[PDB]
DNA sequence: TGTGGAT
DNA sequence: GGTTATCCACA
DNA sequence: GTAATAC
DNA sequence: AACCGTATTAC
C-alpha cells in the first residue's frame, strides 16, 4: 500500500533491462509514457527515501519501498546479494534537476553503497540528467526545439538565425511531455548517464558516513569545511554519453548543494525580518495583490496560486500550510495572516483546505511590508527570471524575536521562541542609544520569552545563558489552580498549557494516567474549554493527596515541558548561533539601511518634482516661443532636443513641457508653485539631513518603533519565575 | 473507515441532546469548534449521501455512512424504530446555504422518511439554516458584524449602521469561524430552524418517489411541471424560532433548485458556444489572465486558483479535471488547452496534480473568445458581484458538435460525439444559404461523427435518427489488421479502439477471454503501444480461426462498443433533445447576434474617431486662434465653453482638442488626416452595410467560417461504414 | 515523539 | 477530504 | 459498471 | 500523491 508499484518491462533480458527510480508518482507516469515497454521497467519513488544509514536495520527491512526494490532487482540484500541473479543490467535513478532531486540520489546511493555494494562495484547504478532548458519555437514543422543542461549550452543555443525564440527553464520531470523525457533522457542513443564508480573504497565509506550518519557534528564540519555560503557553484562541462563519477564525489556535490539550500533557503530564518522563505513570498505575494488587512478576504487557492506561480516552486500543501500558521494565535505571537474558515485549533483538528478557506494579510504584517516600494530592500529575479522578490523585508518591527521561529535544516536546526512586542522594542530603543548594552541591562527590557499560549516559564539564569549564547534550557509549566467541590473534593484546573503542546494529547495522556492508575486520586478528567477559553479540569476523588497528582503530572506529562532555545538564523548568507546582541544589532542595521535608502529614494523623487516645478514656472515666462518651438519640431524627440539647446531645460524638464496637455495653458499662477517649491526644499532638507547624520537617522528609527509599540503593543501573557 | 467520525456531546441527555449532522469534514470541524460539548454533537457527511429510495438494500445496509448515522441515534432502524431510545430530541441537518446543499437535504430527508419514519413524525429532525450575507463597518467602535439571510434583511443593514459598510456574502459553511457558527445557526437562544412535520403521509410519499425513485420520467416531468427555467425564485422571507415545514413542500423547493441548477448550470453545455459552465470559465478566466497560445505556459494551481476566486465556487478538483480534460486530445477533437507536464492517457492513468502541471489556451481556443471585448455577448455578475463574465462565448466555430459533450443532469443526460470541423462548418455554410435544408442535404457535408480516437462507425440510418431526432445507437468498431509471423501463425492488431474506453482496462479484459479460454485460438495478448502509437496485439495459436476470434471479441468486449447520441443542451434557457437543424440554426442565429454586435460596437468606435478628425482637421486652419482661446480662459471647462461658443466645436471635440499634450502639435498634416477621414467613412459604410442588410451579414458569416476550415481543418479520423 | 517546510 | 510515508536536528 | 462535474 | 465514497442518466 505505502510503495511505489512497479510497471516491469515487458520482456526479461538482464543484458539490456533497466530499472527507472522515478522521482514522484507523477513523473513515474511520464516515465511510463515515454519508456521502451520492451525493456524498461518504472519504480516510482514516493518522495524522500529512508535513510539506510541513520535507520536501524530492522526499520528499514520493514520499509515498502526498499522492500519493493529488493524484490524486483531480484538479487537479495548484501550479505545474500548476487549480482548473477540481478534482473536489470542498469538501476537509472531519475529525479528533477533540482536539490531535493540531489537528496534523494544521496539517499539511495547510500542504500546501494551499504546493501548492494557488488551492484556499485560493477558500475550497474546510474543517473538521470534531465535538461534544465528547452529553447525555441517556430509553429508546426518546428525547426525549434533543443535542450541545454548548462548556462554554455545555452549560451550557444541563443545563437539560432531567427531572433528571440521561446525559452523553458525546467523547475522538475513534471513539466516535460513523455515524448521530451523519452528523447532527453530515457533513450539510450540520446540521453546522458552518469555511471557511478567506487574510486576507492576507504574514501567513500568515510564520505557517506559523514553526510549521511546519526552524528551531527562532523556532518556541521563538513558542512563548515565544504560549503561555500557566499559563492555560486560552477557546475559541469556536461560531457556526452556515458560519463563515470565516483561515489565520493556525487555524494559530496549532492549533499552540499541540499545542505546550503535548504540552510540559506527553507528551514532556518533571516536574522533580519525573521522570516523564512517561503513566509517572505507569501507576503509579498499576497501584498502585491492588493490582499491587506483593509480590504476583503480573497479565496486561499488563489493566493497560494499566485505564491507558487510567481514565488515558491513547491507543493501547495507546503504553501498553504505555511500560510495557516502565519495565522494562527497559538503559534505566533503577532499573527501575519487573517483567515476565515477553519484554520485549526489547538486540538490540531486539521485545517480546511484551501478550496475552503479565504485570508488576507494583518494589519502588522503591513508594517513588515512598509516602504517595500521605495528601494528599501534588495530584490532578486524569481525562479524564472520574469519578475522580481525581495530578498528580505524592511521589517518595520523585530519580527524575528516577535514571532519565533522554529526549523530543521541539515547540521543547523532552530527554536527561537515568540516575545512581547513592546518588551522587544524596549530593548531595541535602548540598544540604539547604547550600542555596547549588556545582557544584564537588555533584560530589564526584555525579561524572556512571550508565548502566545501564556504559561509560566521559569529559569532566570538559562534565560540568560540563551540571551548570552543563543543556546538555553527553560521550564515551561500549564497555569493551574485548585477549585473546591462538594463531597470534601477538589479539581485541578488547567487554564494555559505550554507552546507547541496539543491539548486534546494531553488530555488523553492525562486521561491515561487515571486509566492506568499511576499515581492514585483521579476521578475524571474532562476538556471543558469552549470557542470562549482554555480550560481542563482534573476532578479528584475525596482525600486524594492533589500535590502528589499535580506534581507527577507535571514530571511524566506535557503539562511540563522543557524549551531549548536554540536561537540560529541566517547572517550575511551562512548560518549561526546567536544571543540577543548580534539579533537586535542586526535588526538595527537593517532598519539603518531600509531608512537610508527610504531616504535616498525619497530625496530622488522629491527633487525630481522640484526641477520640474521650477521648469514649468520659467516656461511661463517663455511660453510663446515653447508653443513655435515645438509646432516647428518633427516629433516628440525633436521638440524636447530643441527645448534644451535653446533654453537650457533638462531632460526631466522638457519631458514635463512637451507632455502638458493644452488646458494646462489656463494656469499661470507661479504662488502655488512657489509654495511647492518651498515646501519640496523643506522636505529635501530634513531627508539629506538624515542621510548625511547617524544620529538624525537614529532617532527617526526610535520614533518609528516608539509608533509601532504604541499602536500594537499588548500585555505580557506568559509569566516568570526563578527556579522550581 | 468511509464515514464521518462522530464527536459525541460529553453527558447523554435524551431530553435535550443535538446531532449535528454537517455537510463536509472541514464544516464539521468548525462545528466541533464552536459547538456546546455539553449536550451538541458532531457527525460530519462526506459529500453527497446515498440515495435511499432508489439503491438496494444489500447496499444501504452495507453504507458506512448509514450505519454510522444508525449507530449514533441508537433507536434501531425502519421495522425495529424505537424513538423513546433516541440518543438526541433533535437531529439538525446543516449545509451550506447552497444548491448541493439543498441536494444534500433531501437525500438525508429520504432517509429519515423512509427508515426513521416516528422521527419525523415527531418533528424531531430539523433544518440548521447558516446567513447568506455578513456587514462590516471596519475596525473600530466595536467591529460591528451583524448577520441576513434575505434580500430584504440585507436591504435593512443597509440603512442600520452601514454606509461605507463592506458585505460579505457567503458561499459555504468553509468561509464562517466558529464563533460566527454558534452565533448565527448552533446556539439554542439565536439560531433559526426548521421543523420538518409530515402534513400528509399520502402526498409526502409521491413527492418523495418521483423526486428520489429509479424511474426517470416522472422525475422528468415533474421538473418539466415545476420547475420556471426562466424565472427566478422568490426569497424564502425568513422567521425567527422554528418554523414548520411539510416534507412535502422542502423536498419540492430543495429538490427543484438542485435540478434547475445542474441542469442549467453544471453538466449540460449551452446550445450555442457548447460549454459547460465550467469549461467557459475556464477559458474566459485563461484568456483574461493573458495566458494564450503564443505565451509562456503557466501553472496549473496559478490558473485554477484564478478560476476558483474569481469566477466558479467549487473544488479545484473539479475545476482541474475539466482543465486536463480540455487538453486530451482522445477526449476532444479540437483540444481547447494545451497542457505540459503528466495529463493522463488513454490507460486512465492519474493526470499529474495542479502543482506539477502548465497550461495556456489552445489557438483554436481563441476562436471561441473572438471579439469577446467589442460587446457581443451578455455578460453577468459573478457568483460575489465584483467581476463580469460571459453567459456565452462569441464562438466563431461550432464547438457543440466539433467538440461534443457528455453530461449526467437531474432528469436529462447528454451524449454529443466530436465531429468534423471543415465537416460541421460544410454544413453550417449551407444551411447559411439554405436554411430550410433537409438531414439527407445535410448529410452530404456532415456524413457523421469524426471521434478523436477513430474506429470505424456503422449505421447509416442510425446516424440519420439521431440527425433528425437527437437519439439513435450507432456501432463503434475498433480498427483491426491480421499480421504473419514465422511459425505461419498470425496476430490480430488493433491500431484504434472505439472513443470513451479506456486501453488499459480492454487489454485486460481479452486477456481475460484468453485465460477464460471462451473462444479457442488466443495465444497471448500484448499492448504494444507507446508515445509515437496505439498497438494492441493478439497472438493466436498455430491453425486458430482469426474471424472466429475476432467474431467472439467484437460480441463480447468493448473492442465494439455502441454508441447512443442522446443530444440535449440548453436552449433559453431550458433543456431540450435536439438533432443538427436546430444545433445548427442556433449556432447561426448566435454568430448573427455576435456579428450585429461586434458592427455596432466598431461602428461607434469609428464614428467617434470621425468626429475628432473633423475636429482636429479645423482646428489646425485655426491653430493660433485655439491656442490663444486657450490662453484667455480660466481652466479646462471655461477653455471647452470658449471653443463651442467661439468655434462650434462639440463637446466631444472640444474634450479632445484641450487635453491635446503640447508635443502633439509637432504634427499637424492635414492630409493624413483627411486620408484618415476617408477611411473611417469607408468603415462606418461596410458595418452600416452589414447592420443594414441580412444577406452582407450572412455573406460575412461565411467567409469568417470558410477561414476557420482553412486555418484548423484536420482530415476524417472515423471511418463511415452503413451497415451494422 | 514531535516540532515544520519539503518530497 | 482523511489517511498514509519519508528527511532533517534536537530533546 | 462507466461516462463527467459535483460534494 | 494514491486511494477510497456518494448523486445524477443511460446503456
Ligand atoms: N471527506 C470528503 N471528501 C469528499 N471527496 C472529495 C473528492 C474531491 O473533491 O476530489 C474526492 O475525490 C473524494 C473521494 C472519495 F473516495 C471520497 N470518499 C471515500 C470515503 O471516505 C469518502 C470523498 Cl467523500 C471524496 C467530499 F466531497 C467531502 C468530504 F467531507
Ligand atoms: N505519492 C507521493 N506523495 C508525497 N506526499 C506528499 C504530501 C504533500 O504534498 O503534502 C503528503 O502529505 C504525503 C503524505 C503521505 F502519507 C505520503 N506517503 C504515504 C505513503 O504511501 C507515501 C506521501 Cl509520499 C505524501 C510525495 F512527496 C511524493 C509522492 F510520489
Ligand atoms: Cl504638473
Ligand atoms: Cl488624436
Ligand atoms: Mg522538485
Ligand atoms: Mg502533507
Ligand atoms: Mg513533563
Ligand atoms: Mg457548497
Ligand atoms: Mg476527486
Ligand atoms: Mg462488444
Amino acid at each position: 500500500l505505502l510503495s511505489g508499484k512497479l510497471t516491469p518491462a515487458q520482456s526479461k533480458n538482464p543484458a539490456k533491462n533497466e530499472l527507472y527510480l522515478v522521482e514522484g508518482d507523477s513523473a513515474g507516469g511520464s516515465a511510463k509514457q515515454g519508456r521502451d515497454r520492451k525493456f524498461q521497467a518504472i519504480l516510482p519513488l514516493r518522495g524522500k527515501v529512508i535513510n539506510t544509514a541513520k535507520a536501524k536495520m530492522a526499520d528499514i527491512l520493514k520499509n515498502e519501498e526498499i522492500n519493493t526494490m529488493i524484490y524486483t532487482i531480484g538479487a537479495g540484500v548484501g550479505a545474500d546479494f548476487s549480482i548473477e541473479d540481478a534482473n536489470y543490467d542498469k538501476i537509472i535513478i531519475m529525479t528533477d534537476a533540482d536539490t531535493d532531486g540531489a537528496h534523494i540520489q544521496t539517499l539511495l546511493l547510500t542504500f546501494f553503497y551499504r546493501y548492494m555494494r557488488p551492484l556499485v562495484e560493477a558500475g550497474h547504478v546510474y543517473i538521470a540528467l534531465p535538461p534544465l532548458y528547452k529553447m525555441s519555437k517556430g509553429k508546426g514543422k518546428k525547426e525549434e526545439v533543443a535542450y541545454a543542461w548548462t548556462d554554455g549550452e545555452l549560451e550557444e543555443l541563443r545563437k539560432q538565425f531567427g531572433k528571440g525564440a521561446t525559452l523553458q527553464r525546467y523547475k522538475g520531470l513534471g513539466e516535460m511531455n513523455a515524448d521530451q523525457l523519452w528523447e532527453t533522457t530515457m533513450n539510450p542513443e540520446t540521453r546522458t548517464l552518469i555511471r557511478v564508480t567506487i574510486e576507492d573504497l576507504a574514501r567513500a565509506e568515510r564520505r557517506v558516513n559523514v553526510l549521511m550518519g546519526d552524528k551531527v557534528e562532523p556532518r556541521r564540519k563538513w558542512i563548515e569545511d565544504n560549503v561555500k555560503f557566499t559563492l555560486e557553484e560552477a557546475t559541469v562541462f556536461h560531457m556526452s554519453n556515458i560519463q563515470n563519477m565516483s561515489l565520493e564525489d556525487i555524494m559530496g556535490e549532492r549533499f552540499g548543494r541540499y545542505s546550503k539550500y535548504i540552510i540559506q533557503d527553507r528551514a532556518l530564518p533571516d536574522i533580519r525580518d525573521g522570516l523564512k522563505p517561503v513566509q517572505r513570498r507569501i507576503l509579498y505575494s499576497m501584498n502585491k495583490d492588493s490582499n491587506t488587512f483593509d480590504k476583503s478576504y480573497r479565496k486561499s487557492a488563489k493566493s497560494v496560486g499566485n505564491i507558487m506561480g510567481n514565488f515558491h516552486p513547491h507543493g501547495d500543501s507546503s504553501i498553504y500550510d505555511a500560510m495557516v500558521r502565519m495565522s494562527q494565535n497559538w503559534k505566533n505571537r503577532e499573527i501575519l495572516v487573517e483567515m476565515h474558515g477553519n484554520n485549526g485549533s489547538m486540538d490540531g483538528d486539521p485545517p480546511a483546505a484551501m478550496r475552503y478557506t479565504e485570508a488576507r494579510l494583518s494589519e502588522i504584517a503591513g508594517y513588515l511590508l512598509q516602504d517595500i516600494e521605495k528601494k528599501t530592500v534588495p530584490f532578486a529575479w524569481n525562479f524564472d527570471d520574469t519578475e522580481k522578490e525581495p530578498t528580505v523585508l524592511p521589517a518595520a518591527f523585530p519580527n524575528l524575536l516577535v514571532n519565533g521561529s522554529t526549523g530543521i535544516s541539515a547540521g543547523y536546526a532552530t527554536d527561537i521562541p515568540p516575545h512581547n512586542l513592546a518588551e522587544v522594542i524596549d530593548a531595541a530603543v535602548y540598544m540604539i542609544d547604547h550600542p555596547t548594552a549588556k545582557i544584564d541591562k537588555l533584560m530589564e527590557f526584555l525579561p524572556g520569552p512571550d508565548f502566545p499560549t501564556g504559561a509560566i516559564i521559569q529559569g532566570r539564569d538559562e534565560i540568560k545563558k540563551a540571551y548570552e549564547t543563543g543556546k538555553g534550557r527553560v521550564v515551561v509549566r500549564s497555569k493551574t489552580e485548585i477549585e473546591k467541590l462538594k463531597g470534601g473534593k477538589e479539581q485541578i484546573v488547567i487554564t494555559e498549557i505550554p507552546y507547541e503542546i496539543n491539548k486534546a494529547n494531553l488530555v488523553k495522556k492525562i486521561d491515561d494516567v487515571r486509566v492506568n492508575n499511576k499515581v492514585a486520586g483521579i476521578a475524571e478528567v474532562r476538556d471543558e474549554s469552549d470557542r470562549d477559553g482554555l480550560r481542563i479540569a482534573i476532578e479528584l476523588k475525596k482525600d486524594a493527596n492533589t500535590e502528589l497528582v499535580l506534581n507527577y503530572l507535571f514530571k511524566y506529562t506535557d503539562l511540563q515541558i522543557n524549551y531549548n532555545f536554540n536561537m540560529v538564523a541566517i547572517d550575511n548568507f551562512t548560518p549561526r548561533q546567536v544571543g540577543i546582541v548580534p539579533i537586535l544589532s542586526s535588526y538595527i542595521a537593517h532598519r539603518r539601511e531600509v531608512i537610508l535608502a527610504r531616504s535616498r529614494f525619497d530625496k530622488e523623487k522629491a527633487e525630481k518634482r522640484l526641477h520640474i516645478v521650477e521648469g514649468l514656472i520659467r516656461v511661463i515666462s517663455i511660453l510663446d516661443e515653447v508653443i513655435a518651438l515645438i509646432r516647428a519640431s518633427e516629433n516628440k524627440a525633436d521638440a524636447k532636443e530643441n527645448l534644451k539647446v535653446s533654453y537650457d531645460f533638462t531632460e526631466e524638464q522638457a519631458e514635463a513641457i512637451v507632455t502638458l496637455q493644452l488646458y494646462r495653458l489656463t494656469n499661470t499662477d507661479v504662488v502655488v508653485l512657489q509654495e511647492e517649491e518651498a515646501e519640496l526644499r523643506e522636505k529635501i532638507a530634513m531627508l539629506a539631513a538624515i542621510i548625511g547624520d547617524e544620529r538624525t537617522m537614529y532617532n527617526l528609527m526610535k520614533k518609528e518603533l516608539r509608533e509601532v509599540k504604541k499602536k500594537f503593543a499588548t500585555p505580557r501573557l506568559s509569566s516568570l519565575e526563578d527556579t522550581a
